[PDB]
């Protein structure tokens, strides 16, 4: 038998308190079919197919007297998408162009497949500035020109669950550009932006570019851009608010995700397969973090990122991730596997302390017990749950 010529990861179990390896044994239960699994029993985890656009589609946006347009901007497609009330798939193709403005898709009991018609990602451009700290009264401005958002258009109830607050800041969960909370929600071949970017200091600024809390959520050829808090998933009910009992799905292919802190954050079953992630150091140079999942103590299943692609630039400065310690019961959980992670990376403590809880980070080695297999409880909540297996590159040594 001869040796095959495949570069082995040097990633071995059990790593090191600093950044914990998991075991083939353990990494068996960290896949695309267990993130997705059902609740109910009789009831296969979900598979999704890839998403496959009509001869026709539904609606069209696109620049007005264009030939084929119906509508001119996104929310009014969406709109008309949903006052249908079908359990039907809508589709709704998006023209090269760049949009200026939310576009908020409320829950319903048909799905929404968006997608551009460009050749590339980059050609069809959606986007706003929103940061987290800006007051109720400049947010509205920004949000609703013109009665964009008014009662008994779809999506008020969103809009309406940030336009009431009247503290000093609007808050991160109502910062994002687009926000959905349609159960099979799929965005294909676009790019979606908050486009506050440089504009701001190293501070705390969250300005999410995607949000989304529905289930059964596919993303594929997609470019999320932003600095601190890119891309969100939540839990979420119609309170808005990270919520104690729902686990929503989304599977997120072939992408290209940007930003600084907390990239990609929040509580939800997440598959990222194929997907690249950028960290920019164009607005901080002191930290990043990739992963900042806040998935619940209970819960075993949070971000999974698989055959991906890591990037940053400076010089060993940005981080894998860290918790996002939201409320008592919360430990975050990541696995990254099957990786390239890239130069730039802190490969000595790829794993920072927890934000807003600043808990240290833990990384359990476990044990070994008869015949030499390695022992530790994975959801142990004494230590993090945030894990690595078979990755390479130089930021994986």
């Amino acid at each position: 038998y001869f040796q095959s010529m495949q570069r082995p990861s040097d990633q071995t179990a059990p790593g090191t308190s600093s950044r914990p390896i998991l075991s083939a044994k353990e990494a068996q239960n960290f896949d695309a079919q267990h993130y997705f699994a059902s609740l109910t029993p009789g009831a296969a985890a979900w598979n999704p197919s890839p998403i496959t656009l009509p001869a026709q589609p539904d609606f069209v946006v696109g620049p007005a007297g264009t030939q084929g347009v119906t509508h001119t901007t996104i929310q009014a497609a969406v709109d008309a998408a949903i006052i249908k009330r079908t359990n039907k798939r809508q589709y709704i193709a998006v023209m090269p162009g760049e949009y200026q403005g939310t576009v908020y898709v409320p829950a319903a009991p048909g799905g929404i497949t968006l997608y551009g018609t460009g050749e590339k990602p980059i050609d069809v451009k959606i986007g706003l500035s929103l940061d987290g700290g800006m007051s109720p009264a400049d947010w509205r401005h920004d949000v609703n020109p013109r009665g964009k958002y008014m009662p008994g258009k779809p999506a008020w109830y969103m809009y309406d669950s940030c336009q009431s607050k009247r503290s000093d800041s609007i808050g991160v969960l109502c910062s994002a550009v687009f926000w959905s909370q349609n159960n099979g929600l799929q965005l294909q071949n676009l790019t979606i932006e908050n486009t506050l970017g440089d504009s701001v200091d190293a501070g705390n600024h969250p300005a999410v570019a995607l949000r989304t809390d529905g289930d059964q959520v596919q993303i594929n050829n997609v470019n999320i851009l932003g600095r601190q808090n890119t891309f969100f998933v939540t839990n979420s009910g119609v309170q808005n608010r990270l919520e104690t009992n729902r686990q929503p799905r989304t599977l997120v292919t072939n992408s290209y995700i940007e930003g600084d802190v907390d990239i990609v954050s929040g509580r939800g079953a997440v598959v990222f397969d194929n997907t690249e992630f950028r960290v920019v150091n164009s607005r901080t140079q002191q930290e990043a973090y990739v992963f900042a999942p806040a998935t619940l103590s209970n819960i075993y299943y949070g971000f999974l990122a698989v055959n991906s692609r890591f990037n940053a630039f400076g010089d060993g400065v940005a981080q894998l991730g860290r918790s996002l310690d939201v409320d008592a019961n919360t430990n975050g959980q990541v696995v990254i596997r099957d990786s390239a992670i890239n130069e730039g990376f802190n490969t000595a403590k790829p794993w920072a302390d927890a934000v807003i809880s600043n808990r240290p980070f833990a990384g359990n080695t476990g044990s070994v017990d008869d015949n030499d297999e390695i022992q530790r409880n994975l959801n142990d909540t004494n230590y993090n749950r945030m894990w690595e297996y078979n990755n390479r590159g130089v930021g994986s040594k």
